[PDB]
């Protein structure tokens, strides 16, 4: 039966490569040098990187924060497409699918964001740039503790040294989470996740024979993720309840 | 079912199960026996309202909510003591840096308390006073605005957690896994802790596979529940800040207060 598992794993990987442009393997090469990105480490760096480079993603801290949103909206579409390739997903009650993506994207966003971060910064805009971790903490208002929580998570998560083939199955497990509120038919979901969990388990055993109980440690990071999301939602509302320069075109705000 | 490695894991499971029974007076087996009525001597007095509560004082401050609340404070202080005792039995635990021992307990006792509290719960209520009493979920939710719902989140977790059908021998290892968490804030030497947890994780994994052959991916499902515990703790901690402000006259046990400080 270990046949259908290896196939599911290969399938998810191929699909993951297709849905996500910047893989971890590719991002890693750019972060260590073995392979250059424009560096944003201070205000003038920023102003220049967006001047020469047309970073598709008023006030700096605010403009940076909104670029994060723009990029997140973009990531949501990639994740949605990926999900549809997971065997059984499209066959679930349509409302449940929306529910699963609705509560799952944030967890996946931060999970994948770690692939693009090291302890010194994060790759932005397809990796054409590198925004410094220090510069992010240099932001005033509450925009200073905005990204820090993610870096800390990334340092820990990256310590597991997973690769794209590992992450592809993990993401699918995050998506098929049967405890999301509002699901109408939980069984099919948990049934698919169970199969995905089996696939992830064999994947990690064969890909990291020397890493003891890596499956357990990866599942434990689940705790870390939701805490990051919950905390994120809190700072997000604090930005809505306060801040008056967050004004965007009516059509734009609707887009988020 | 072979090698000396799997043999060491079974030995560890037995050691942990043996300590768990020795450290916790009210096991899940005894709790289930009382709840399911497979007795004529283990039947609890049920408290589902005020007069019941009143009549229970005889069978088993000044206010309904606060009295019930102070009771839970006392009981969990006692639980922390039992948990602390169980912790010393975990191989390697007492050999770790003394500060880390305190840190691990500080972050693990509540997650463990709610894990074990589920053993004493069903969709309708919870056992109290070593199983002599039973307070229904509805009575506890009818309480005054503040306390009126400090328990509901525990019930919601319990009915789902109990769905895994774990038994004491399973819980003994899981409780151990929880305590030996290398990602606790402020830990000095994270390596020795992770090494102990890895071995506990192996013990738990084998135990579940052997105890629940037909329960597919129980191990992973059990681990995912850990996120549920953290959440319970945060909510509870926030509900306490609310109470200590609305009820300026209600005291909170020092031990429990030192555990929430800078949590
Ligand atoms: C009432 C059911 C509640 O049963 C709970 C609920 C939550 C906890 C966890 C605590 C709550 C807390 C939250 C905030 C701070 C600290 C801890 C925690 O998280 O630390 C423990 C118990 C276990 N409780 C019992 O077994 C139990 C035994 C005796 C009584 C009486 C108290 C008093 C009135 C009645 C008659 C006498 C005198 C006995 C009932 C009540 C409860």
């Amino acid at each position: 039966e270990s046949a259908d598992l290896r196939a599911l794993a290969k399938h998810l990987y191929d699909s993951y490569i297709k849905s996500f442009p910047l893989t971890k393997a590719k991002a890693r090469a750019i972060l260590t040098g073995k392979t250059s990105p424009f560096v944003i480490y201070d205000m003038n760096s920023l102003m220049m990187g967006e001047d020469k480079i047309k970073f598709k993603h008023k006030e700096v801290a605010i403009r940076i924060f909104q670029g994060c949103q723009f990029r997140s909206v973009e990531a949501v579409q990639e994740i949605t497409e990926y999900a549809k390739s997971i065997p059984g997903f499209v066959n679930l009650d349509l409302n449940d699918q929306v529910t699963l993506l609705k509560y799952g994207v944030h967890e996946i966003i931060y999970t994948m964001l770690a692939s693009l971060m090291n302890k010194d910064g994060v790759l932005i805009s397809e990796g054409q740039g590198f925004m410094t971790r220090e510069f992010l903490k240099s932001l005033r208002k509450p925009f200073g503790d905005f990204m820090e929580p993610k870096f800390e998570f990334a340092v820990k998560f990256n310590a597991l040294e997973l690769d794209d083939s590992d992450l592809a199955i993990f993401i699918a497990v995050i998506i098929l989470s049967g405890d999301r509120p509002g699901l109408l038919n939980v069984k099919p979901i948990e049934d698919i996740q169970d199969n995905l969990l089996q696939a992830l388990e064999l994947q990690l055993k064969l890909n990291h024979p020397e890493s003891s109980q890596l499956f357990a440690k990866l599942l434990q990071k689940m705790t870390d993720l939701r805490q990051i999301v919950t905390e994120h939602v809190q700072l997000l509302q604090v930005i809505k309840k306060t801040e008056t320069d967050m004004s965007l075109h009516p059509l734009l705000q609707e887009i988020y």
